């Protein structure tokens, strides 16, 4: 019965073509798939006004999916900007943000769970010293890259998790719930905002599985953070958190990177 709608957060070079993305359906298992309904598109954009301008029209697809192409004319220079996609049919809604870059931008990815719970689930505590770091790099000038093998289905609980915590806010992507290959999912979309977005990743957090994925993406051992005690298999391959994300922090801010 309950909508339960989401919408890509996308992050965009300047000039090139802008498109919003969005999947619609209700229920807790996403049983319902909205499927052949009009979704109008708007952003908000001034992003401080809290008025909404309305872009353009589309309509879902047989698997609830959606892909809306910013006309040329409306798009939208350097910034971060709110976006929410309304089912004309309901007034059911999910928001997002598009977020405008210039070439070479410098980001920083976290695998969330990976990177950021403690216990499994009940609300998964968070690592002490978590937010403080990512605050660190945000704070530094660079983008924040939050990746999760989590399905989007799950997003509107993973950003609620976030939100509560007081993340820094950033780019959040998910996988589509259907490759049931999460790690290399993570990969292609990390090496497509590298090729396609032109983001200069300079730093990967994650767990001992996502050192394959930062390998992928051709970062360095050095520039590689995992989160627990030294495994000898992974000995070369990346940087342990060995004493938390305090200490890391510290070590950050003395130019350890
Ligand atoms: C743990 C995984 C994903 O973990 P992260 O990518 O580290 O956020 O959860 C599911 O895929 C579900
Ligand atoms: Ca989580």
């Amino acid at each position: 019965v309950t909508s339960n709608h989401r919408a890509s957060d996308t992050v965009v070079c300047e000039g090139r073509p802008q498109v919003l993305n969005g999947r619609f359906m209700y229920g807790p298992l996403d049983v319902v798939t909205l499927t052949g309904e009009k979704v109008d598109v708007y952003v908000m954009t001034q992003p401080l006004s809290g008025k909404w301008i309305h872009f353009g029209t589309e309509v879902t697809n047989s698997s609830g999916r959606l892909t809306f192409p910013v006309p040329s004319e409306r798009a939208l220079g350097i910034g971060v900007y709110p976006v929410r996609m309304v089912v004309r049919g309901d007034h059911t809604y999910a928001e997002c943000c598009l977020t405008v870059v210039s070439r070479g931008t410098e980001a920083v990815v976290f695998s969330i769970d990976g990177s950021f719970t403690a216990s499994v689930s009940s609300d998964p505590k968070v690592r002490a010293g978590a937010v403080d770091v990512v605050r660190h790099w945000q704070d530094s000038g660079y983008l924040i890259v939050y990746v999760t093998g989590r399905p989007d289905m799950q997003k509107h609980r993973v950003v609620a998790w976030l939100s509560q915590h007081n993340f820094p806010h950033g780019v959040v992507s998910f996988c589509d719930g259907l490759t049931h290959d999460p790690l290399r999912q993570k990969a292609m979309f990390l090496q497509s905002l590298v090729q396609e977005v032109e983001l200069n990743i300079v730093a990967g957090y994650g767990s001992p599985k996502d050192v394959a994925v930062y390998a992928a993406l051709g970062l360095s051992p050095s520039q590689t953070y995992i989160v627990g005690r030294a495994v000898r298999k992974l000995q070369a391959q990346c940087q342990f958190l060995s004493d938390g994300y305090v200490a890391h922090l510290g070590q950050l801010e003395a130019g350890s990177h």
